[PDB]
């Protein structure tokens, strides 16, 4: 299986992220297809995603490496199929809450594929496979967005037919996941090994990056989404951003930079670049600079997605046991915790309610201080002689 091991896995990663009808879930609900209201979707349906995500991210990471990453990938595929079954056949708001819960389950289980990538290949070329995997996933997301948008805009396709197409694609993704090769008080032993592994320098630094920079990137992405929502150029920017992320993840898969040294400077410079990109993003105004702003966000996802195929790799090379998925899940869970803490701090009305521009200035400052802390840490241990 020289061709059936990593090529097939990246093929499945690409085809499992194809969902032409995913990007139009809201407008499909708000129309002469479900007869929903904006208030119903934005109170009783959308927050169910957040509730379920920061509840189901825990068991998924806790047991995902125990059952060898294949059954939970099949569960993610079946959960996408269940999401689209609820979408095609759902009237009460309870069914849409169930659909949001299942979509949250898939979002939680993405880490399972992220770690199954490392569980398959031999622990030597981890980086070159992480890059390929992230590139395949981002190509899948970009293809899904492009296909859905061109099907609804260039062609004349009703949302029902698009959702049927997406259901067929998800069924094929489940069929593809069926054939994946399954690799070879447990909680106390796992926690002890987790604490033992966190003492390593590279794993510690990159886990901190995943906890903080990923949370910042999620916050920035969601708030650019709401800011642009608050039109064809929106999908154009999102698709271009995903494409640049895929290209940069492939490049990171090809990167040869040493990691014992010349690594903290790398993360510091990448985070500083992200801070500058958000800095430019916040202060765009009525003039055509918005177009230039449209580029900056793309470069934003051209930076964070340049480090995920590296970070995961650098965590896969520092975990002696087969706990490469528990650490990824802990990092994602804590990133979600940090993101929701910040959202409670600023986004909510009961919190420090500020305009979106103020939020983006605050995120620029937060990325800048993260990069400054990383730079200070790099300089503190620079000599050690
Ligand atoms: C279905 N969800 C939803 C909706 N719209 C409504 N009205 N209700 C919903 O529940 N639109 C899609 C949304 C899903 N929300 C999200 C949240 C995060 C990501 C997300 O993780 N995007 C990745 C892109 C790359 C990838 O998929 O791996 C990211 O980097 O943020 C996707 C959808």
């Amino acid at each position: 299986s020289w061709r059936h091991l990593v090529c097939y896995l990246c093929f499945y990663g690409f085809m499992a992220q194809i969902r032409p009808g995913e990007s139009f879930i809201t407008p499909y609900l708000l129309g002469p297809d479900k007869q929903f209201t904006r208030e119903q979707v934005t109170n009783e349906i959308t927050p169910v995603l957040s509730y379920s995500y920061l509840a189901v991210l825990v068991p998924v990471f806790l047991l995902t490496d125990y059952l060898r990453y294949t059954p939970v990938l099949l569960l993610q595929g079946l959960s996408f199929v269940s999401v689209w079954l609820l979408l095609l056949l759902g009237h009460s708001v309870a069914h849409m809450q169930l659909m949001e819960l299942f979509y949250s389950v898939t979002m939680a289980a993405r880490i399972a594929y992220s770690s199954y990538i490392f569980s398959l290949v031999r622990p030597a070329r981890y980086q070159r496979v992480a890059g390929y995997s992230r590139a395949a996933v981002l190509l899948g997301v970009f293809t899904s967005s492009v296909l859905g948008q061109l099907l609804v805009t260039v062609g004349r396709v009703s949302f029902s037919t698009l959702n049927y197409i997406s259901l067929a694609f998800l069924t094929f993704s489940v069929v593809l996941a069926l054939f994946l090769k399954r690799p070879k008080s447990v909680l106390a032993r796992m926690l002890r090994e987790l604490g033992d592994s966190l003492r390593r320098p590279q794993l510690r630094l990159w886990s901190l990056w995943w906890v903080f920079n990923s949370a910042g990137y999620y916050l920035v992405v969601y708030y650019v989404h709401i800011l642009w929502n608050e039109r064809v150029y929106n999908w154009a920017a999102d698709a271009a951003s995903t494409l640049l992320g895929a290209i940069t993840s492939f490049a990171a898969g090809f990167v040869k930079i040493r990691w014992a040294r010349w690594s903290k400077l790398l993360i510091a410079g990448v985070t500083a670049t992200q801070a500058g990109l958000v800095f430019l993003l916040a202060h765009t105004r009525h003039p055509s600079s918005i177009w230039l702003c449209y580029a900056a966000f793309v470069l934003f996802r051209g930076s964070y997605q340049f480090l995920v195929p590296i970070a995961t790799f650098q965590i896969a090379s520092s975990l002696s046991k087969e706990l490469c998925a528990l650490v990824f899940g802990v990092n994602t869970f804590f990133a979600t915790i940090v993101k929701t803490i910040i959202t409670f701090i600023v986004s909510d009305v009961r919190g420090l309610g500020l305009p979106v521009r103020k939020q983006f200035q605050l995120y620029s400052v937060y990325f800048l201080i993260l990069s400054i802390i990383y730079f200070l840490g790099a300089m503190l241990d620079g000599l050690r002689h």
